[PDB]
C-alpha cells in the first residue's frame, strides 16, 4: 500500500537479548482505543491543522502498558484502524503520513505532508482504514523505562469539509483511532514488577472538599464556587503546584506553614511607636534563608493588609518568665516603611509605655486577624520588582476559574460581613502531587465531579498542568456547588478541548 | 637472496566496513545517490588552513568529522533524508617552497577516544600518513564508519571517525629573508563506494549543513546597533580599548541574542514604562518610571541587566515622552526630560530592578496624568563609553568582554555619530559597534549551525571586483583584522561581504596595511 | 578428608539463552584484533576477588557486586589501556569452602542492564535468574556472565550499562561447635574470558586510565614526613584510650586525589603561614604585630570553603614562632625575633584566621624601630598543647572537614606519631601528636588521581628484614586506615615495613584481629 520496506523485529534482537517473551494470544484479536486518538472536523476549519500525532510504543495499548512493568525492553510493529463518521452528502479529505523517528518537530504544511509515505482518505469512507506502524530504529531493542525516538503517525486536514447544517447544530465529522500489536511484537527480559513506572495514570485522593485544608489561610474549606465578576488572572504566590510535582512560588509542603513565619528577633523601646521588634527571617524548619528566585521564604503571606501575630516572649523581670505577646505588623501595598521580606527582614510594633525586658532569640509568628484586607501581593521590596510566579491562565473563550473559598478572622467597625479568601487547589492536593511525581502527557486532565451515594454527575472541568481548574460557564452571577462530592480523573485532553457548558 | 627495498610508497591498510548491509533490515528505505558523485574530489566546507613559523610542534591544524558535512553535494542532498551511512575519502594539498622544512602527521582517531590533549609521541599510534610541506602532489586517505549503531541521523551530530592534523616538526626557513611566510593548505573529499541515505522526507531548507550566508546590503545603507542613526564609518583603531563590554548589538552566529540586544532597530536606546509624576517643590517636576517591555509585556528580573534595548553607555540623556495635561486649553504635548545614566552617587538608578527617575525644571506644578510612556533619545551630555548604573551599586549579569584575539589582530568597528550638547568644543561624538543592524537580524531568523570556530570573509568592491581585505568572523559575533599599524585606518563603505569558508581558531590572515 | 558437607552446586539450570559476542561487532570494525590464546586457559583472581561472611551479618546484605567488562581480569584490565571498545561474555568461579561446623545460604543473581541501583531487597532477588549456594560447598561454583545489550560494542574509557552479578546473604551464618567462637568464611572470586571476547580498535597505550588499580610509594614510615607538625615520623601505633573520631584539618585527602580541609601539597607549608605585617608599640604588652594573612606562594587569600589558609595550625595552645625583621636604627639591619601567639579560643579572641587577621606580641621596653613588609612565620615552640580545633571564627561557625569515621564494631584508627618541642616547668615527658597519613601519601594521591572501585582497599604490612607479614588493614576511600584491635592498652609496631595493596573491599569486610 505505502512505499516502505518490511522491518525485522525479534530476528534482530534475539542474538543479544537474554530472553524473548511471548504475549497472550487473545490480545492480538482486539482493536483498542488509543490515548489522544480522536478529533472533530468543522466547516470552519482551515486545511493544514493537525488532527492527531501518535508515537509508536507500549503506551498506545492499556494491556501493553500494564505488561511493560515486568520487562526491560520491547520490539516490534503494530497495526492501527481509523474510523470516520460521515455520510453520503459530505465532502473533504485528510492525509495520514508516516514520519520517521528523527524528523525535526515543528509545523508542517499541506505541501510537505504528501512527501512522506502516506494515504489520502475521503470523508465519505464507509470502512475503517487499516495502516501499519513499523519499528524503524538504529538499535536492537528499546528500553521500557526510557522513552526514545520512534515512528510517528500524523493526520492533517487536506481539503475542507463542505456540508449543509440545520438551524440548531453544525454537523462536525468525528474520527477515532484504534490499534493492536502485530504478530512480530515481543518483550525482552523478566524483571521484578516496578510500581513507579512511567506509564502510570494520574489519580486524586478520595477526600471530600469539606474535609480539606485551605492553602492560603489556615482554616477549613467552606465553599466551592465560580464567580465571573472577579479578577480572572490572579497572581497568588501560595497554593501553586505543578502536576508533575514541582512547587511554585512560596508554596510550602505542610499546612502548618501557611501565612506564618519564623525569624530571629531584636526588641527595643522607642518613646514613639512603643516597643519595636526587627525580625530576621529564616525557614520554619530551622534552615538558613538565602534570597534566591522566589519572593519570600516558604509560607510567607501573599495578601495585603494589617496583620496581628502572636509570639512567645520571655521577660527577664522578676515574678514573670514566659508569656505570649501579640504584635501588629503592616504588610499592605506600598505602606511607608521599608518592608523587605525578599531580603529577609521585617518590622513589628507593640503599644507600651515602658521597656518590657524581653530576651532575644528564635521566634515563630502565626496570624490572628487582618484589618483592611486586599487581594494584592504584599510589599516584598520597597518599590522594586521581585521574582514571582506568572498569573493564573490563560483560559479558553468562555472558561472561568474554579475557586475554593474560606473565611478569615476580621477586625472592622462599620461592616459585619464575612471576609472571603479563595485558592485554586486545597493543601492536600499539593502534597499529593509533590509525593507522587507523575508523568505529564499532553496539556491537561479531564475530571468529573460526582455525588458519592447516588452517583450523580454535577459538572465537568479541566485540570491544567500548571495547577488550576477551569469550567465552561456562561452566566454572570456567582454559581455555588455542593462540597460533598469527589473528583475523579477521566483521561488526558488537549488544550483546545471543548467542555460541556454548565448552568 | 631475499631483498628488502629501502623505499616503499605508503597506503595505510584497512579492513572493510559494512554499510547498508547492516542497516537494511531495520531501515524503511535505502536510497541511492548519483553515480558521478563518486568520481570527483570537491572542496570541503571546512577546506582552508595555514601553517606559520609561529606554530609549535603539537598544535592541531585541522580536525574533520565523517559525515555529509564534508561534501557540498552530500550536504545539499541531506535536506531530504533522515539518515546516512557509509565511508568517505579525503584529499589534502599544501603550497610550499623548496626553502621550507617541516613535517606533519594526519591520523585516524576512532570515536569515543577521549578528547583531551594528544602529544607528538601518541599521534603516530593511530593509522596515519606522514607528509612534508614540500610535496607537489595531493595526498589522500580513507575514512571508514567505525560505529556501534546501525546508521546515523542527519539532524543530530553523533560521534564518528575523525581526521586530525598535527605539526610533527617545526617549520623552518634556512635563511629567513621572508620570516613571515605562510603555507596554505586545502582539503577536498568524496564518498566511497559504500555510501547511502536512509529515509526520503520533504526537503527542508532550514536544516543543518546549510551554508551560512549574509544579506547583500552595503554597509552605508544599514542601521547602527547602539545608537539610532545610519552607519557612516567603518574602521580599525589600535589606540582604543581592545576588549569593550558593550551590551547592545551582540548576537551569536547560531541566533542567540546576548545582553539586552533587541530584534528591531527601533528599540535601541529607548524604553517603555508606566509614569507617575510629582512636584518636589524645590527642583520641579519629577517622574518615576516603572519599566516594562517595549511590546507591552511585563519585565521580570532575570539573567539580563535591563529591558531589551536599554542604553549601555554613560552620560546625561535628554528624552521626549507624550504628556496629557489636566489644565484648561491644552490637551496633549511632547515633553522633554533630563535623565542621569552614568553613576556618580545619586538618583539611585536601578533599571535591573525596574525603577527609573527623571526630572524637568518648572516653577509651575503641571498636573500630568499618570500612565504609559515611551522614551526615545534626544541628546547626550558628557558621553562616556562605559556601562551605566545598572543596579544601585551592585553587580548584575553581563555579557563577557569581546575577545580573545590572536597576536596581531584588531577589532573592526562600525562608527556612527551622536547628537550631543557641548558648550565648549564643536567636535563630533562618535560611537562604535561590532555588528550593525540587519546583522542582528538574519540571525535568529535563520538558525545556522557553526561547524567550526570562525568564518573567513572577503570584502569586495561592487564593481571592478577588487579585494580590499580579509577578516575572520568569530562565533561570538565580532570581526577581526590582521593589522600592525599604530593609528586609525578607514575603509570605503560601498562594499559587499562574501562568505568564503569555515576556518579554525589558529588560522593566519593576510596582513593589512595602508 | 570428610564429606560432612555438599560436594557441588554443579548443575542448577539458569533460565537464559546464549548470547552472541564479537561476531556482531566484526563488520563494524576497521581492524582485525585478537587476544593471546593462552589467556583463555586458566582462572585468575579478580581485582575485587576477596570477601567475608561473618556471624554478625544479617540477611539482605550484599557481599559482592561485579559489573561485566574488562575490569574483572588483570590481563584484560592491562590490555584495555590500548584499545577503544570491547565485547563478549565471561566465566566466573566462586570459592566458598567453609568449615563443616557451619551453616548458611547465599543467592547469586543475574541483574540485567538498566535495572535501578539501590534497594535490591531480599524478596525480589529471587525474581532474577539465580543460583542458591551453601557455604560448605567443596568444589568451586562456575557461573556465566553474558553480554545482554542493544549496541554492537562498549567503550572502554566509559562505564556503561551491562549485566551484573550480585551476591546477597540469604540466611545467617551459624556454627554448632562446642566452644568459644564462631568461624568466619573467606570467599574468593576468579575469572576468565569466554570464547567470543575481543577488543575493537588499537589506541595509544596511556597509563592513567580508569583501570590501573591503586599503588603506594615504596618508602618506610620512619623515612617519611609528618603531615601535622614539621618533624619526622617516629611511631606507628593504635590506642583505644584516645578520642575515636578526631576532626583534624591537616593531612586529609581523598583516595581519588581531592584535598580536604586546609591540607597543603608541600610539607614545608605545615603549621606555618605568610602575611603582611604591621608593627606597633603598645605601652602595655610591648610590641604588637598584626598580620593580614595571604597564601604561602604569594597569592591572595579569599575566605571561601575552608576555615583557614592552606597549612594553618589546627590545634590549640600558645605557639612561639620565629620571624625575620628589619629595623631602621644604626648598627643593626636584619635579625630574627621570636613572637608569642594564642591559638585557643580563651573566651577572648580578637584573632579570626577565617578572615585573615592575627596578632602576636613581644615584650619590649623601648620601641624597636621595626619596618613593615611581608613575612613568613614558622613554628618554634608549643606551650599547653591541646588536640582540639582552634577558634577559626571568634565565636561563629566555619566550614570544616567531617570527623574521621565511621568504624565497624571492634575497629580502631592507626596513628602515625611524632613529638613536638615544648616548654614545661615541672613535667619532662615528651609531647606527642598523631596523624592519619604522612605527607608523602598525600602528595602521591594528589598527583596520581586514581579511579576508585567499590569502597576501600585491603593493605598488608610486611617486614623488610624478614619478609614477615605483620597485620592487615582497611584503607577507606576517605583517607583513613582502620585495624581490628580488641585490647585495652596501646599497641605499637615497627616502622621499617612497606604497605602493599591487595584488593578492593566493601565496608562490610571483616578483618582478622591483631596480633
Ligand atoms: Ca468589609
Ligand atoms: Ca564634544
Ligand atoms: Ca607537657
Amino acid at each position: 500500500a505505502v512505499p516502505i520496506q518490511p522491518v525485522a523485529g525479534a530476528a534482530l534482537a534475539a542474538p543479544a537479548a537474554g530472553q524473548i517473551n511471548q504475549i497472550d494470544p487473545w490480545i492480538f484479536q482486539n482493536f483498542v482505543q488509543c490515548p489522544l486518538g480522536e478529533f472533530s472536523i468543522s466547516p470552519r476549519n482551515t486545511p493544514g491543522e493537525i488532527l492527531f500525532d501518535l508515537a509508536l510504543g507500549p503506551g498506545l495499548n492499556p494491556y501493553l502498558a500494564h505488561l511493560s512493568a515486568m520487562y526491560t525492553g520491547w520490539v516490534g510493529n503494530m497495526e492501527v484502524q481509523l474510523v470516520l463518521a460521515g455520510n453520503a452528502f459530505t465532502a473533504g479529505k485528510v492525509v495520514v503520513a508516516l514520519v520517521p523517528p528523527y524528523f525535526p518537530k515543528g509545523s508542517l504544511t499541506t505541501a510537505q505532508i504528501t512527501c512522506f509515505p502516506h494515504v489520502m482518505c475521503d470523508v465519505r469512507t464507509l470502512e475503517p482504514i487499516q495502516l501499519p506502524l513499523l519499528d524503524v530504529r538504529r538499535v536492537l531493542w528499546h528500553a521500557t523505562q526510557d522513552q526514545e525516538e520512534s515512528m510517528r503517525l500524523v493526520c492533517m486536514l487536506y481539503t475542507p469539509l463542505r456540508t449543509n447544517s440545520p438551524g440548531d447544530e453544525s454537523f462536525v465529522v468525528s474520527g477515532r483511532l484504534l490499534s493492536k500489536p502485530a504478530a512480530d511484537f515481543n518483550f525482552v527480559y523478566l524483571t521484578p514488577p516496578i510500581e513507579r513506572t512511567i506509564y502510570r495514570m494520574v489519580d486524586l485522593p478520595v477526600i471530600q472538599p469539606r474535609l480539606c485544608t485551605h492553602a492560603r489561610w489556615p482554616a477549613p474549606v467552606y465553599g466551592l464556587l465560580v464567580d465571573p465578576s472577579l479578577p480572572s488572572n490572579p497572581q497568588w504566590q501560595n497554593g501553586r503546584v505543578h502536576v508533575d510535582g514541582t512547587l511554585l512560588g512560596t508554596t510550602p509542603i505542610s499546612g502548618s506553614w501557611v501565612s506564618c513565619f519564623a525569624a530571629e528577633a531584636a526588641y527595643e523601646f522607642q518613646s514613639g511607636t512603643g516597643e519595636v521588634a526587627t525580625f530576621t527571617l529564616i525557614e520554619q524548619d530551622g534552615s538558613a534563608y538565602v534570597p534566591g528566585d522566589r519572593a519570600a521564604p516558604l509560607g510567607y503571606p501573599d495578601f495585603s493588609g494589617q496583620l496581628e501575630i502572636e509570639i512567645q516572649t520571655e521577660t527577664t523581670k522578676t515574678g514573670d518568665k514566659l508569656k505570649v505577646t501579640t504584635f501588629e505588623m503592616i504588610l499592605g501595598p506600598t505602606t511607608n516603611a521599608d518592608q523587605a521580606p525578599y531580603q529577609g527582614r521585617v518590622f513589628a510594633s507593640v503599644t507600651a509605655a515602658a521597656s518590657l525586658d524581653l530576651v532575644d532569640g528564635r521566634v515563630r509568628a502565626v496570624p490572628r486577624s487582618i484589618y483592611g484586607f486586599q487581594d494584592t501581593i504584599p510589599e516584598y521590596n520597597d518599590g522594586l520588582l521581585v521574582p514571582l510566579a506568572p498569573p493564573i491562565g490563560p483560559f479558553l473563550p468562555g472558561e472561568v476559574l474554579l475557586r475554593f473559598r474560606t473565611y478569615m478572622r476580621q477586625i472592622d467597625t462599620a461592616d459585619a460581613a464575612a471576609e472571603a479568601i479563595d485558592c485554586a487547589l486545597p493543601q492536600e492536593f499539593v502534597s499529593w502531587f509533590a509525593s507522587n511525581a507523575f508523568t505529564v502527557q499532553s496539556e491537561a486532565l479531564l475530571l468529573r465531579y460526582r455525588n458519592t451515594l447516588t452517583g450523580q454527575l454535577l459538572f465537568e472541568c479541566k485540570l491544567y498542568n500548571e495547577g488550576y481548574i477551569a469550567l465552561s460557564y456562561s452566566g454572570s452571577g456567582p454559581l455555588t456547588f455542593p462540597t460533598d462530592g469527589i473528583f475523579e480523573v477521566v483521561s488526558w485532553v488537549p488544550r483546545l478541548y471543548q467542555l460541556a457548558s454548565v448552568g
